[PDB]
DNA sequence: GGGCGTGCCCGGGCGTGCCC
DNA sequence: GGGCGTGCCCGGGCGTGCCC
């Protein structure tokens, strides 16, 4: 009955977890991940590689959904949307609706969804197993507004929720991470990690 | 025959109690809870998360009702309503009647009720059990006037009464807490707790 | 073309000016006037005597209009109205519309007007010459909200504009004074006069 | 043939100049004017009083037009518009089109225009002579975006151009001033004046 | 990569109807 | 008449995209 999707980690019976590349903290690196904060820092529209790791092979027809929600209780019930400026920037790839924050690049089977009851946006691709000898699959996500965008996220932190779902709709696994989209991911990761150590 | 709902705690056979988040006492925090006073301090229209804890699973069709009453004997028999200024502010979410003080956000099955005999307002949502691994459910309430509003609460303290009711109308459990809606919940919580220690 | 009436003093060819009684500055005096501030301090709904002085007798059919405007440039274009709480208090004398801030008591020929283009309220009585041996006429005004009323004046200072008008509509004279309606006119007059001396 | 209106001062045969109120430089004053910079600093949507001074009375039917242009050569040819976020904020007064940056408040004869060839916006009111004894007329303007608004002014300075025009369209006079719309006009005026003194 | 923006967060303290 | 309320004003200082 809640209109807020759950963020609770559920690694589930398939041993589902996420992985992130090691990029560093150079000032304006395009994408970097803080394990201490479970938080991805990235630039607007840049590639954000997310690895999907499983211990057991999901069944055929499994899907991978990504959605954003506001992290703070005060904002959770508000749908995460692109700001009006970027919604009109005509920067679509021909498939993503202009209002969707999260896109997937490099996938011929991407689907963009708007929930008819909650109005929330999500992007789905088929789950594909790793190639022989590889331990994970990688999806390239893109975030199409800065966290600071006026009339959109407006400086509020978001979580991305990644769910592994079978074709019937059963939740097989769920993981999430915080996101800041910003001009200087390396600067901002280092600032937030230092504030955690000094004041957290 | 009384037109005043009971505030008596009834944890009942399901072991029903409330829980509140730890927010601190920063001057203008949006919502904070004092265990010593059993009192929530929050800002107008801001999210107030309330956790529902049970020891035994309620039956299907159970409902959660919230209602406000004035705390002091002198004012108990007066219906708690929004003040005339805020009633006309056209700030409805499309479901809550403009006169109702307490709203629920983020729930697709909210129902707003006016008692035909007492004229008192209440807001009801279905009870949903916690997700596996979680110990409680959380409802987001909003209070749509300040305690100080002239022509409404007019500086008088209120209690929020939360009842767990089966579909037939049986009371399964009841809990309550005092509320102050104010501009500076952290200041005011600290003032009230200090006055309790010094003069209570 | 402006929707804001002029406040410019125009003593005019009849030598029109206002006079006020000497009341003192006892804490909760019902009405008191500060010449230094050209400001009347009064309590809600209490009698405020205003004297009309002329050097030459106005023609028959002359009228006396009172209107309120906000003093600050930022608020001048907003119509001064009673707040929603007091508008519903059913405290009318049978003639004053419930939304009008300024009333006249003790006059059998009072007229309450709403301007069809600016929506502003005014109250009008016939001008009557002083009795033989007297130098002025007195009108008893009442202000039906406090300056602090939420959803009304909301702590903003107002001016009352008194105009002497002939029956044809010509402006014969205009005077104005600031008003604060408050619980403690004597306290507040003394505070404002001291602030003028110390910080003005 | 140019699509950029001229900003050249033309006090003209009527001796047309502008005047501004003395407000000070308190940090968040709603509006303040720097003579040294010929620059108004104001908050979003707040009243900005502008005085019109003439030496000779303009003919009947004279109009007062206000328009914004970007100050820097690099941006002059771009039409000044509200940003997409504020354009959708449904904050219209019922007359101003939602895309127009400059509004006039308190005038029953305001007209909002879009030039059919340059697409530029302007707002026009009738010229009214000062009341007897007064030396100027005052118009209340409002600026409906911050200078910093993303997708609108985007941190770029603008000029407001005020023209006095006869009913036939002849330019009788022209004046202009720079504008910054910001959260803290007093801070920002002081910063800009200090930078002028130290680095200009 | 260093450092300036600039809307907004933050705690100190003044209001002002009402309690005493 | 003395003095406590309590929403809001106020200046200090942190953001964060962008200039350099
Ligand atoms: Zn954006
Ligand atoms: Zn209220
Ligand atoms: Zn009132
Ligand atoms: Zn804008």
């Amino acid at each position: 009955s809640s209109s807020v999707p759950s963020q609770k980690t559920y690694q589930g019976s398939y041993g589902f977890r996420l992985g992130f590349l090691h990029s560093g903290t150079a000032k304006s690196v395009t994408c970097t991940y803080s394990p201490a904060l479970n938080k991805m820092f990235c630039q607007l529209a840049k590639t954000c590689p997310v690895q999907l790791w499983v211990d057991s092979t999901p069944p055929p027809g499994t899907r991978v959904r990504a959605m954003a929600i506001y992290k703070q209780s005060q904002h959770m019930t508000e749908v995460v949307r692109r700001c009006p400026h970027h919604e009109r920037c005509s920067d679509s790839d021909g498939l993503a609706p202009p209002q969707h924050l999260i896109r997937v690049e490099g996938n011929l089977r991407v689907e963009y969804l708007d929930d008819r009851n909650t109005f929330r946006h999500s992007v789905v691709v088929p789950y594909e197993p790793p190639e022989v000898g590889s331990d994970c699959t990688t999806i390239h996500y893109n975030y199409m507004c800065n966290s600071s965008c006026m009339g959109g996220m407006n400086r509020r932190p978001i979580l991305t929720i990644i769910t592994l779902e079978d074709s019937s709709g059963n939740l097989l696994g769920r993981n999430s991470f915080e996101v800041r989209v910003c001009a200087c991911p390396g600067r901002d990761r280092r600032t937030e990690e230092e504030n955690l150590r000094k004041k957290g």
